[PDB]
């Protein structure tokens, strides 16, 4: 059930609305006002799959259900769930099980998240690879439980490491040779349907299965304009 709606912090505001289907969509002037300020400082800001709202803050971790509307003080009623050392991650995202991946210091650790302040998350942590990390680009899941991710300027997908033996990037298979470096952004719905920015267009369409897959000469145009100011940009 329910295809999630695409949300933005644009400007310090925080807004949501169905994502836009053509170019002559404005988007924002018809977006829903989510948040009235305050959003421009997070350094993540992320939505679990169970629909919980998550955000990095001055290098600590809030969570709660998302605010449905702008006077909704999000922060006032979050739950913190970490003190400290939050700011130290380059990544901080979910598997479509629940699962938090987090890569600090070119490693990358798995577990489930954090449910109070004093969880040592880092600590309990399984750490299932121990290099290399630190060099994507983008790296994010599909709602299948492939791992997806940008390293120079190519694009890769495989099954995520099972342990920190498992030599990811060489059994990856690569649906990209160029042009992945130049997005801002670049995620899936909760449908598989890959989004792109890339020079303050937005583009959607079914993602590369090979390497010689032109995404950008097939893609859908649904956005011309504004698209590379927005802070934070997902589903
Ligand atoms: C980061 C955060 O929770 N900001 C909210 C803001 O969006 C909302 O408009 C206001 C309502 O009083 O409270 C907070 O400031
Ligand atoms: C990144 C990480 O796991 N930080 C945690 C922090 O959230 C928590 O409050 C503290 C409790 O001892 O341990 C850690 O440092
Ligand atoms: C990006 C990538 O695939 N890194 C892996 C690393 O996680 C793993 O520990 C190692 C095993 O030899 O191989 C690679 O370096
Ligand atoms: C961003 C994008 O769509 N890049 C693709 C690239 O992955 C592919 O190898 C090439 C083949 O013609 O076309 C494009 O450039
Ligand atoms: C961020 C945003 O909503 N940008 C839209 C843009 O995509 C669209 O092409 C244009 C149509 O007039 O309006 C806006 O600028």
């Amino acid at each position: 059930g329910g295809e999630s709606m695409l949300r933005g912090v644009y400007q310090d505001k925080f807004y949501q609305g169905t994502y836009p289907q053509n170019k002559n969509d404005n988007w924002l002037a018809r977006a829903t006002l989510i948040g009235k300020g305050g959003w421009s400082n997070f350094k993540f800001l992320f939505l679990s799959p169970g629909g919980e709202l998550y955000g990095v803050l001055n290098d600590k971790i809030y969570k709660g259900t998302p605010p449905t509307h702008d006077n909704d003080n999000w922060m006032g009623r979050a739950k913190k769930i970490g003190n400290g050392g939050w700011n130290q991650f380059q990544f901080l995202f979910f598997d479509p099980n629940g699962y938090l991946y987090a890569v600090s210091k070119d490693k990358l650790y798995k577990a489930s998240p954090p449910q109070s302040d004093t969880d040592n998350w880092i600590a309990r942590a399984t750490e299932v690879g121990s290099g290399g990390w630190s060099g994507f680009k983008f790296l994010f899941f599909h709602p299948n439980g492939y791992l997806y991710a940008v390293h120079g300027q190519q694009f890769y997908k495989a099954l995520p490491p099972v342990s920190n033996q498992d030599n990811w990037l060489a059994r990856a298979t690569k649906i990209g040779q160029g042009g992945w470096d130049t997005f801002k952004f670049l995620f899936f719905s909760s449908v598989g349907t890959l989004f792109g920015v890339q020079g303050g267009k937005f583009y959607e369409d079914y993602p590369p299965s090979y390497a010689y897959d032109n995404w950008l000469a097939r893609a859908k145009l649904i956005g011309n304009g504004g698209w590379d100011d927005f802070r934070f940009l997902f589903f």
